[PDB]
């Protein structure tokens, strides 16, 4: 059959049966740039047999109904840096790459740490030191820590079903292709609380990480996550990252397609405390800082949202609740990246396990769903004890 | 040689080295998206050949001096699905690719039809309820069949030459490559008429068919002409079809591009009242309501541009006259889709004839040449009785 | 080995590692335009090598020397149409293409001098003649030659790191890819000095002599260089010219790319007047005018920047000062175009020289190694008196 690839401005209301063609072949569509690979690969060899099952409504599951149940196209389980479970649905398979959305907003950070190592970037510097041309505007001022904490206090509405959003006046910006269009939109927009004080989810503010990325090492971003990781530890494949305009700037939000094996490394690159062949790419301590769960502070669990979310944020992470509140299995301390319509690249430190989940939901957000992908990752974590 | 191709902003201007190049290679100069065809193909079997024969002044012409004096790249006559000629001239070929300007229009509203017959748009409905950017225009109300008979009644200045023409404007914005530049255009335009009783012709109100079709389908406009007509009849070869913008939107007025036995496999699609291997795409009566001449209408031969016209109007169809007013050997219904330098598909359902005529003519209105092309088809017409 | 290429918006300010890729993959980051070469190559026989050698400071330096010394990519020596010196560097080899920068402002003019032998443009005709969206902007009234000389007296300021510029904007322009942009920025300028009296770099002006040759050719720019020089001379290699919009006009100031040989063929076509194959190309007279020296004119050498500068300017090109001020070894009326990080295409009739140097010098502009370049050229010369 022919691919089913929808037009560039639809990505977010595709119909169920042009899903997955768009979303492994977003190359076709969006302006991008080749993320390489290096000449070493690290090895992901065979671990722990599991055949995880879990319990949902009175009926329990197996690894094909949930792949069936939330049209998975992906799943990888690594423990111990080794491959504990890998399934390909929806038409992949180990040579697809597919795109992140919001996953890549933690990637990005973990770039920003890469380049705080470097010292070409410092927590505490105002973000238009780096960006003059936030110079005048609500960002002047902010600073790379609390753009990393969703927590500039600039005001910003991201509600995609209204057409007058910042989030569609962002989406329009980046179909139109002009360069430096998001960062104007950045700058026109008017300040609404005191920065570092308010959790705000801006898929703007997150775009600011690749922003300053290049800006402080004056390469291209993907260059910068190809010299720092990709080829360094050494993915499989190469990636792509999609940009704001052709041979421009990669989106920090949103649109980086791997291989599901090459997600898989990058996770234990972040479960490896970001160290490749004994150096540290990483600052000591970035994954504590970029994971933090604060009982005072406005991004912990359980306060995000009017309280009705159950996970906090962190660096351009989501933080599972610790102690009483966790979540079955998922204690100690684990955080996310996510990515609407289901995809999630999960990190249990204490357990030394990575997961990374491709879906294709019919609708960008489904509570039901996520809460399935939760208890089919515990129900892995416990038959990985 | 290579290919003289000219610049995307010249299409209307080129000078006559840089046509023919340019009118086989549009996929070289703008967007575009494939029209994939299927594995089997609706065979062509060769007729009885013909060798018309026609007087113009005081002369006596064949098909070779047709060709010469009208500087024609193709002509096809079909007889009741058996070709009697195909003759290809300025270098092309039988695997060409040539453009169609608004011989496209007619195709979209053949589309138009099969919507139809899947209740997927209905012709009494207003456009804006399937365009809410139309919302609050001009366009607020108009019908479907008002659009399909270019009778919105809004104001539309489609003169080429004047720079700040509708037709101009809606050019530049799709040399943007700004998706829906062309949609915010015809927002901005004023009432002129009341609606339904004054007809004006609208390359911008003819893309409107183009966009109802994505809005009612959730597919690209290619991929449903694709599965309604070029993958289920089988034409012999994909076509491509003209973007708004990089994996955006058809021109629903211009822009397609096929073999020249493609373009006549969809006229004999028509002619044979769209049922494909017993299977109908349109709905009864939809060919018959498309072409329709009544005297009283507005729409009749002889009615439009004052009376200078002698052609009608249909559902995005020119209509030929009937009765007395018939033009010789085109009695009996016969009705075209014409584009400018001269491009005609022209159907003749009494006869069992389609014809098509591919031309590079260096203007791209000649009244001249548009009368000696239909003396050649009449001429055909005459010699296939 | 990955290429390190910039992103588009950031040529004027690529890190060392990222210009040696970035300057010779430029087809990679704008779209492009081929120009292409024909069936015979004209031959560049072996010359007797030189070795030139020159002092700086105290010390000797050879070829080897100034190529380490100033970053350069490549040297070309001919004397009399052969070969005497041939060097390539930063990765460079015989069938690299290396981009221009304004070196091709002296490309233009010499296409606008075979559009003159041609009759379709003419020196003291009105650029408002040919290009009508002119009229009533500060370039009505001047001359095709006034624009050649950089002497139109519009008001226009070429300070790249000024944000608000006129460079800016039309670099802005480029980048945002809509067809005519650089056009109307042109047509928005006011009036300063009366045309024809006083020198202004402007980058804009130059790239009128692209929008002035598709006028009054009718042809794409790089087609009419084909058919000119490209395919008739003998290129080795097709070559390629950025433009402003895909499949759009070509940047008359910038983005050419060649191999070094074929910029050295294009220099030889300038030696031998103008003539290939005994068909004359440029009006007799010509590369006279062109690299005209008159004491008299504001475009004397010594009268360029209050005087600061040694050489004078011509029809878009600079001119070595004669008599007393003559540069060592550069006496007897040579001229050259140059370019920005180190391009130099080095004319010198009186000695048969043709030079081209590639360079990828730190900054856009440095006086030491420019003086340096002059200094290594004139030990050629000498070497090969
Ligand atoms: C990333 O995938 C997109 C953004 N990510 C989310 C998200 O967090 O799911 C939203 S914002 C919206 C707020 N309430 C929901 C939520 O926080 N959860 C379900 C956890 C989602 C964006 C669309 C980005 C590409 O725009
Ligand atoms: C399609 O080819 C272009 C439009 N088609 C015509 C046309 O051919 O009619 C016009 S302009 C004007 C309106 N009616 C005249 C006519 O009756 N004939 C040529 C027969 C010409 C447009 C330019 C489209 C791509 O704009
Ligand atoms: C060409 O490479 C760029 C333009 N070229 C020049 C140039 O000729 O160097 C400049 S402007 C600058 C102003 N005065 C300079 C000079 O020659 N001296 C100070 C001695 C020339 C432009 C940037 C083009 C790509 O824009
Ligand atoms: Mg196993
Ligand atoms: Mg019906
Ligand atoms: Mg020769
Ligand atoms: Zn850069
Ligand atoms: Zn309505
Ligand atoms: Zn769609
Ligand atoms: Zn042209």
């Amino acid at each position: 059959e022919n691919p089913r690839i929808g037009r560039a401005a639809d990505l977010y209301e595709l119909i169920p049966e042009y899903q997955p063609d768009t979303y492994r072949n977003m190359d076709k569509v969006y302006p991008t740039r080749v993320i390489h690979k290096g000449t070493k690969v690290r090895p992901l060899p065979a671990g722990v047999a599991i055949a995880p099952r879990y319990r949902i409504g009175g009926e329990e599951y197996g690894v094909d109904d949930f792949m069936r149940r939330n049209r998975v196209g992906g799943v990888l389980v690594l423990k111990d840096g080794k491959v504990a479970l890998e399934r390909y649905g929806l038409g992949n398979d180990e040579r697809t790459r597919w795109t992140s959305f919001s996953v890549v907003k933690s990637i990005s950070s973990t770039l920003v740490g890469a380049a705080v190592q470097q010292g070409l970037l410092a927590l505490d510097q105002p973000v238009d030191k780096y960006l003059p041309s936030l110079a005048g505007s609500a960002y002047q001022g902010v600073t790379v820590e609390q753009v990393l904490q969703m927590s500039s206090g600039v005001r910003w509405n991201e509600t995609y079903r209204d057409p007058k959003s910042d989030r569609r006046q962002m989406f329009d910006a980046q179909l139109a292709e002009r360069p430096g269009g998001i960062l104007r939109l950045l700058a026109s927009l008017p300040r609404q609380y005191p920065s570092g004080t308010h959790f705000t989810y801006s898929t703007g503010e997150s775009h600011l990480q690749s922003e300053l990325l290049h800006a402080a090492t004056r390469i291209p971003v993907s260059d910068y996550l190809s010299e720092r990781i990709w080829a360094r530890m050494g993915m499989e494949s190469d990636g792509f990252w999609q940009l704001e305009s052709p041979a421009g700037q990669e989106i920090g939000s949103s649109g980086l397609s791997a291989t599901l094996r090459d997600y898989g490394r990058f996770g234990q690159f972040v479960l490896e405390d970001g160290v490749i062949d004994g150096e540290r790419i990483l600052p000591e301590g970035w994954v504590d800082r970029a994971s933090r769960v604060e009982a005072s502070s406005h991004l912990a669990p359980g306060k995000l949202y009017d309280g009705e979310y159950a996970l906090g944020y962190g660096y351009q992470w989501w933080t599972f609740p610790v102690g009483a509140k966790a979540l079955p299995e998922h204690d100690g301390g684990a955080f996310e990246a996510q990515g609407i319509f289901g995809q999630y690249l999960y990190i249990n430190r204490k357990e030394k396990i990575v997961a990374v989940v491709w879906s294709a939901w019919p609708k960008p957000e489904m509570d039901d769903r996520e809460e399935e992908t939760y208890a089919f990752l515990g129900a892995a974590v416990k038959a990985l004890r």
